């Protein structure tokens, strides 16, 4: 019955995560460990972020998210433990997830459990929360935490204990709002008519341009499917292409499309061909856009 | 009870499997999904083909395949179900997988769902099938599928209805075995008392060569183990050894196998250690045997 | 309820491990298989055994560790199961794993099962083992076993019969201590008062570095947190800092710690940066600390 | 006096060049050889003839350009000496070199040894010659000339004789215009009113990118300086500019300049930056400008 | 009898070094031209700069330096020409090179021609100058310069001209010494009792370590030969040993050697191996040194 | 009218082999300096052996080669400085080098001066010596010499002196044979009828591989050209081909071509393709010929 979809920075190469089922499943048995990745950058919180935000819509209701990078570490720092508000609604037009008509997901549904170092500034920004609290009790971590193993004392372990029904309020103290650290996320700026950001990943394992540029941004500017654009990279590389709801749109293959992706964000690839790979492009690149 | 195997182009790197998953839960909340592997080449069907085509004889009668790479993401296209005939025996041998005398498969126990792009070209060729559909009905699919994922919309979403028990006859029309797409496999050519044939992988993270010489291929010119072979590499790097059951029998390590791997096909390494590496010998190379 | 903790030098590039899930469903159908890590490099037995040998405190009881590199493949070897006696506390500290004060697991409850090569030569040095089998019958391994996929036939498919609750002591005669395979592991010397020993492993993704040198031989050389240390590594490159438990210890981003990892080994790390990625260090690195 | 100019395939990492000079200083004793360069990709003719063709007009009168690349090297081919009729203006106006007004060069003041294998293609077109002789005579090859080294045998030594005085007319017969092999050179296409060539070189040490669009080709489709250009780098990478004179004229470091070449072709760069290395931009991708 | 000596950021791997010879044996056929190296980082002054400061006591009185790296090439910046004063002792001791007592040089013996873009700053900051003029008369230079190609216009063609005796203060008007643009040099700063400076350059092809520190600066501090110094790089790498006039002074194969370069610098290095290449050690990295 | 030829490891990345010509051209005003390479990788004997062996029979008699490379630089140790006897005949077949006949040098003609380390060990060996002197005379060498640059204190310097004709016998006292460091040369083994050697070198920028196995080896084998023969590299990666005198012998570009390099040693190759490369075949990799 119970889900704990995990997170983490500890990558796949050692018995790390195996460590933090095995405590899931110790103190939940009967829960489903779903992995999210664990792939992302080290101690880049902003990069995390993303593996999380979009996917509350997608999981059944009372599913535990348990997410983590934690370089604070064995120090006097505690996890936040949140229930979120809005399950919300995603993807280029802004829908929920599944067949037919999709699935609505009921408010209050879904808890995420994670180092209070800013990892969750986009999932409280998307989908507010109902309460927020500091993850101290003895019963849901060691009194005596591994020091450089926080994800796994602090995050894996109680989050295992919530899919098991140990009561959110009961993990610790609620925290106020300005007591959840936040990272702040860089705006996208009109700048004339054209809105200014940047590449915010390169989507393996396709290597197409994923920017931070919102549908919402676009329609601010009117900028609908259709409409021809100028796309700028790096400063120096003015693609030129209509917006198109996918790939194939671009006609032969090779050919640039300027898309929105499932998250909701202009992008842009090669039709069934790598754009970022072959130019080396990066995240972090500057991303112009122009009607 | 119900399983779902997927295998798809989706990468480890970020949470797109787990929104699959998400949902995969959502819609079939008993199901097990089995990871076959999520590191594939994009777009390339012929290579998904050899992670697919293997599977059904190792799983429990009633598995659901959910098979995608979908460069045709956002178009009309729409995916295939079909129903195999023969689980069909496998190896270097030949024979049913497990314990004892292995696990004998009845027919019409598995279920794939690929986009209908020649994916399950060896699939088909292999197991054979029973019956086909064309994966339509807003019961399995969204309504609004998202343009640029469709492996989630027209793969994973249905796989888990049809885990779910949902009929399969009812998930769009019958297909005609010509509307059911298909890419030509290269054959082994007969060139004097060679066999002539490619590299079809570099066997990771070993090393190894595999080739698209099928034991069928050896038996038609009589050669079986013991066998001393003269395997041309890239028309220029030449091996010679006897075909042997195992990389072991090469003797020392680091002396050159010729083997038939356990998927059926003539193969080449060193004894614990690797051929390919060293030399940087690639898939698409080619491949020639001769007594 | 049962549990099959899986690792093998199979990939994740392939369908392999796949495969070896579909027969553990097939042969124990509510059993939970938790991957450990399958990236080993191939045929490196000290690197498998580092990363099984810490995993029993922090599963449930009962669970099987399926463990497997298998370079002698196809020939006449058979596996070994054993029963192991100590679950063993670990960590930088030495203690039992989970909330509170920990979870004691009891004596007797955990099988591993393996190629008979030294893989298993750590777990039975720090857990004991109180019974241990040659793996030959037909009941629980295939009659005509694929040549090269020993992992398969013979650790995957009897780790699901035990799992099951196959008897142990039916899968084939007990071993006496000597038939059961051990690598030599490299001891760490004295040297005037500097202890010798090597760069264990890199720690992925983050870049630590790992030493053989435990605890206990710090505890024999007189030092404890807070020690000022000289480490220096591969003989050439020197680091100074305090002994101290965690990372963030160090200060400032980028300063050298000292450290016990979470296996309860000494380790040396920049803080919240990359110590081993940009100086390029290695595995097998001499490593050499002094009070 | 005599100047010897020497271009080869020989590389500067062994003593190959160092033993063609020891015979030139041996057969002419006062003659000043003058490194043109050794790096050209071997065998590739074309790339060899870019780096010689530009040389006359820099030279005294009299030079000798000894060139090669010979994978022929052992056959019965003989190499070609021709001297050279006009000495040509170049650059990105086509000026004479030199302070003041420039230098000018008589005609015919030139001599070109080479293999006959088209090397010399653009130095006969653009040059045009007076004479052209096949290199046969004991006077200036050996008689029994090394096998694998024939730009030593065919090439150096005879060079060392011209440039001593030996008389051209003496070498061997005279060859007729169609005995000389040419290769073909892509021709610069009109498509609609785009020009449309390929990358002919990466300029390195700088990355910059060289197209073989020539200032006539831009002059014939009516662009001059200060027009503002669209130019599309292998059918991907889009770049906007107006054509400069030089670098600087971009204006901020990393600007893209779009410019004529020291050689007198349209090319393209980043001012105090490198464009071709970051982008990883290559000789053969496609080149198409337009106004 | 005349020399020029040749610094370039031309490169070796195109004919564009050799265009400039052409033009310089056209000019004062007599001469002899001395390749520095034409290998430096493009439009980095600061390493130019590094390549030609410690020549002129190792070349006959009269010998021309035409030097250059030319980012403002085709603008209205014209090059300038000094004629030095000290020709300067120099070593790790600071001495006249050549055999016996050395070659003593006369004052003003030497002129160089560089862009005046600071090219030229430790030139005249270790040699002084007496007199400097500013490059534009259309007898040294072309009336009508090649816009990209100013290294050989404004240094190369006048470098000839003054190498034929063409009189220095004919070649422009003076300059005053405001007018002779500098870069700013980064001073080693007194910390303590450490001395603070940089890496300057990793010594190749051996990989050892230069640093901006200076015998001179050493001499401020009192450390002398025999001094056992903590010399720090990159800020966490305490490197100890006694400063030695070489390298096999540190004994064994592969042991630390502290010593001053060639140029009379602080550096480090191992004894008859690489320490920069294996730790991929870098221009630009901290350095540190204290007794 | 005199030359030195300069083989060095000191690279051509800064000023330091410009440093040596200008005390060159100091000491001799006269001469020519002919690079040989700068590119040797530094300490290894033999490979520098390799660029200085075969150079005599190209140059004018009276020719000084200048040939370091200086691992013990700033010790005790002295330079030697030789009068070869024979300057050898050489290449595939041995032969004088030129054109007509070639040139028949007289005994007794050239002076190899180099560190006394082994370097000299093939030029002593193939081309045996007349006399032989330690350089200690401060006439000759610095009184005090830079610690780091022996090579040019105590190679380049003294090589001008005796270019300029400095009597050899007063460089300083005679070394008798015994004091002549030599390194061992590893001899071709007979092996059954194989001859079993190694891969002395990749010959750049082709990437043929070159072996230790000499004509004279394969003589006493009777293998001449046209023999068909089974060259094995690595141990694992055997070729087929006929000796033949040249590349295009092979016949289709791309095919195995099995020759006798121009210093006379049995190599392979492919036909205007490189073998080394694609493969990263590499120097010190075992190599059999068998016929
Ligand atoms: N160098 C470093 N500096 C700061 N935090 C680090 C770090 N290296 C790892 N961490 C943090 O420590 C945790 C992992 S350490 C635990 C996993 C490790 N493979 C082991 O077996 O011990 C993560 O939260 C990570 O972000
Ligand atoms: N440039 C491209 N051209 C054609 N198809 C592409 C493509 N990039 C991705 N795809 C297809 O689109 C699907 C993945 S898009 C979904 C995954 C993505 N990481 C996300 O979060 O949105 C796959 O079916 C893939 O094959
Ligand atoms: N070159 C080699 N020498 C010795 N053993 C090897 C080997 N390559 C693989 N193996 C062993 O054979 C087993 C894997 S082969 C099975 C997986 C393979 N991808 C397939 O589908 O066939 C492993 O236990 C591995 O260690
Ligand atoms: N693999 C190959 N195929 C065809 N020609 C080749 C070749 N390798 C080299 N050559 C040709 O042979 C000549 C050089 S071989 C002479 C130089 C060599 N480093 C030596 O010392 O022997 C060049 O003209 C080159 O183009
Ligand atoms: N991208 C760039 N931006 C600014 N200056 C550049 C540049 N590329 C080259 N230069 C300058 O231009 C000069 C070389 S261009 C001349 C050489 C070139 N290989 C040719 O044949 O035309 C140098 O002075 C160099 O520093
Ligand atoms: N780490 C090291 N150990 C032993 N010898 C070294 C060395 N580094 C350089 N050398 C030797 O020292 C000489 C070069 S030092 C002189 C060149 C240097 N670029 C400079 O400008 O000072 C060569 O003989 C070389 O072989
Ligand atoms: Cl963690
Ligand atoms: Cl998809
Ligand atoms: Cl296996
Ligand atoms: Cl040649
Ligand atoms: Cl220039
Ligand atoms: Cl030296």
């Amino acid at each position: 019955r119970p889900i704990i979809a995990f997170m983490s920075d500890l990558g796949t190469t050692d018995d790390s995560v195996a460590q933090c089922k095995g405590l899931m499943y110790s103190i939940c048995p009967d829960v489903t460990v779903v992995d999210v990745c664990h792939s992302m950058t080290p101690w880049d919180v902003e990069e995390g972020a993303r593996y999380i935000v979009d996917l509350p819509r997608f999981f059944p209701e009372g599913t535990v998210f348990a997410t983590t990078t934690y370089p604070a570490t064995g120090t006097t720092t505690r996890s936040v433990a949140v229930r979120i508000k809005q399950a919300a609604k995603g993807g280029a037009r802004g829908q929920w997830a599944g067949s037919g008509a999709g699935f609505e997901r009921a408010e209050g549904s879904y808890i995420y459990i994670a180092p209070n170092n800013g990892l969750l500034t986009t999932v409280l920004e998307e989908h507010g929360y109902l309460e927020a609290y500091e993850v101290t009790s003895p019963k849901v971590i060691p009194e005596q935490p591994e020091p450089t193993f926080y994800g796994r004392e602090m995050v894996a372990i109680p989050s295992a204990h919530l899919a098991a029904g140990f009561p959110l309020s009961e993990v610790g103290r609620p925290l106020e709002d300005h007591e959840i650290v936040r990272f702040n996320r860089p705006a996208v700026e009109q700048d004339g008519e054209a809105l200014v950001g940047v590449v915010s990943a390169i989507d393996h394992p396709f290597g197409n341009v994923w920017t931070n540029i919102h549908r919402t941004d676009l329609e601010k500017a009117g900028i609908g499917y259709g409409a021809r654009l100028r796309l700028t990279l790096d400063g120096v590389l003015p693609f030129e292409a209509p917006l198109t709801p996918t790939f194939a749109d671009a006609g032969e293959i090779g050919n640039i499309a300027i898309y929105l992706n499932s998250r909701g964000y202009l992008s842009i690839a090669r039709n069934a061909a790598s754009l970022a790979y072959p130019y080396h492009l990066k995240e972090g690149m500057s991303a112009r856009v122009e009607a």
